[PDB]
């Protein structure tokens, strides 16, 4: 049990793919689905949101009724309206207009102020907008989740160590590659422990501050229509309403575990699915 | 860890309402009258209903009434229907759901990308007629069901004793009656004095057992709406509207023990989150 909301975070499920599994029982080539979606506002920014913030409590860089400024695709902005809440801060978030729907209704039920930023450019858009608005008012404080070493801290603390202890036999691990905070965190964590661990990001078809080639072993870039289809593939088959990062990330460690098989290898693959698919319906992928 | 989604239910999160308690800390005032919300989105389709879907249909397979590509039927508004049709789509089983045609969209499109049939409707007598028309068909029937009271009295009822032990109220929607029957029968049975207290909407389910409740509020639409809203914005608990009603009854109850001078622990069912209801426009800014 829990006294806020904020503490029931992380210690997320690991859950054997037996279907998806390119085989489950030569040796077993099984993919393993971390739930990131099973935290406070449902995906895994839980983690680096409240991590954030806490450090900048614990540095004096937030006093009460502070005012946070943060670029944010949407989930690393609903998390931090969340935690504003509970903390008595006001949120000002910078995000792509060619969001979705749900993005913008979840951050004003939770009262933050968004500015939408042109599509033209996207995230780099929206980072070069909130550091215009950082330097137009000194007040406000930006976490900057792209630079934050609290971003990969929270998944050295808590990602990395819940997957050794749920996964001792892990061999590879893949997520997508965004802010790099989960591959950087739970890839320095795993590469710490575990001989031989392979580290493998996902990405979509400026390099964050907190970017480390150094940890990964390989980077495959995804299109969004395997993305889709392997999101879809991964409802058909076990159940999970994933986000579509989660189909990209599928569609890297089906690869990864195609060429285990094709080897004679045995592979014991983690995969994050960092949101599920409520705040995708809009998209229409999941028709 | 899991080998299969279905294990990785129950087993919620209870976590404590500081901010919305009528007084978290025992004080000069008085004692301390505590909410403690019990997490049920955090379960596969992000409802409580998997806890009976899962049980139901295990329970009808064990008792050898399942074959391969066997037709389940079930009337649902929503909730035990996408349950259902995530677990009959690893199971190898068809689902049929009867429904209302006033549900948000949201309920479709996840009934739909599980592969369910929808048919749209006095959802249960259409059912019950159905099912007599294909007696092939397996209904479940949440509303009769023991395995729906059965998984809150081995599931949701020892859970919530393990975390809350010092329980003095459980409040939660009637509905199927499953919760707060299983659930409550559960703690009847092993915390003296603990009051079972009803939050409905302002037929009876043969699972209803009238001696167990001891508190029961209609609750209005306007005021769950603007409860759901206050548990957001007060505690960024994201829930259904649901959650809103026995929110309301929570408080009231609350503030009767706060009157009263009494210690209260409060333990409410967060049924769902409120992603199915966006379409609704009930959490505008
Ligand atoms: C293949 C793929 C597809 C999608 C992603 N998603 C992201 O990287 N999301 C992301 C990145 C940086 C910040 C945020 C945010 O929530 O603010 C989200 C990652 C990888
Ligand atoms: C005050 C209040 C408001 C809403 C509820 N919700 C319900 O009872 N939901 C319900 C009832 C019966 C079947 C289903 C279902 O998912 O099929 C859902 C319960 C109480
Ligand atoms: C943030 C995010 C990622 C990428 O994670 P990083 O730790 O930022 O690299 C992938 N998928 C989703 C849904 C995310 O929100
Ligand atoms: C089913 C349900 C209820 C009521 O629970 P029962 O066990 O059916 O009485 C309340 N809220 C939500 C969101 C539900 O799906």
């Amino acid at each position: 049990r829990y006294d806020s909301l904020l503490q029931a975070l992380g210690n997320t499920p690991l859950v054997g793919l037996q279907r998806l599994s390119p085989r489950w029982d030569g040796p077993h080539v099984r993919l393993w689905a971390k739930l990131e979606d099973r935290n406070p506002t449902g995906s895994i920014k839980d983690r680096p949101a409240v991590r954030m913030i806490e450090q900048a409590e614990a540095d004096g860089l937030l006093r009460p009724g502070a005012t946070i400024l943060e670029p944010t695709s949407g989930n690393t902005g609903i998390s931090l309206a969340m935690a504003a809440r509970l903390k008595g801060y006001r949120l000002i978030c910078v995000m792509p207009e060619n969001t979705s729907v749900e993005r913008r209704q979840l951050l004003e039920l939770y009262g933050a102020q968004i500015i939408f930023s042109a599509a033209e450019g996207g995230s780099n858009t929206a980072v070069a907008t909130a550091k215009e608005l950082a330097a137009t008012n000194p007040s406000w404080v930006m976490l900057y989740q792209y630079g934050n070493p609290a971003n990969t801290d929270s998944h050295y603390c808590g990602t990395g160590p819940e997957l050794l202890a749920d996964l001792p036999e892990i061999t590879h691990f893949v997520a997508g590659l965004g802010t790099t905070g989960t591959l950087m965190g739970t890839g320095r964590f795993l590469r710490e422990h575990v001989a031989n661990v392979k580290i493998v990001a996902a990405e979509p078809r400026f390099v964050p501050e907190l970017y480390d080639p150094e940890i990964l072993t390989a980077r495959y870039s995804v299109g969004a229509v395997d993305a889709v289809r392997r999101t879809r593939e991964l409802v058909h088959t076990e159940g999970i309403f994933a986000g579509i990062s989660t189909g990209a990330v599928l569609h890297a460690a089906l690869g990864v575990g195609a060429g285990a098989l094709a080897a004679g290898e045995r592979a014991d693959i983690a995969l994050v699915v960092a949101d599920a698919g409520w705040k995708y319906l809009s998209t229409g992928a999941y028709a």
